[PDB]
């Protein structure tokens, strides 16, 4: 679920502010996106984004229900590190690597705070 990645964000990244950081951010951090990544970290996004549409049409999540947005999984945080729990179901593991992977996606990548707030006409 959304506010169970905005804590794999902050296991990876302390100093951040996931909500607000990684949202309004090039063309593809944030709901909705298209087009051209601007950097690496809109990149991240980007794979998220896919990772989060494959979770939809996952066979192992029912319809709604099962949305990457509100679906809970479980999940832990040792060391700055992450682990994705063998407790959850096969929609559950698999939205919760679509935010793992993200969270030390956006913990590799350089942030470039002129990349915030871009029009869509540079997509
Ligand atoms: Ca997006
Ligand atoms: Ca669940």
């Amino acid at each position: 679920a959304l506010w169970q990645f905005n804590g794999m964000i902050k296991c990876k990244i302390p100093s951040s502010e996931p909500l607000l950081d990684f949202n309004n951010y090039g063309c593809y951090c944030g709901l909705g996106g298209s087009g051209t990544p601007v950097d690496d970290l809109d990149r991240c996004c980007q794979t998220h984004d896919n990772c989060y549409m494959q979770a939809m049409k996952l066979d192992s999540c029912k319809v709604l229900v099962d949305n990457p947005y509100t679906n809970n999984y479980s999940y832990s945080c040792s060391n700055n590190e992450i682990t994705c729990s063998s407790e959850n179901n096969a929609c559950e593991a698999f939205i919760c690597n679509c935010d793992r992977n993200a969270a030390i996606c956006f913990s590799k990548v350089p942030y470039n705070k002129e990349h915030k707030n871009l029009d869509m006409m540079n997509c």
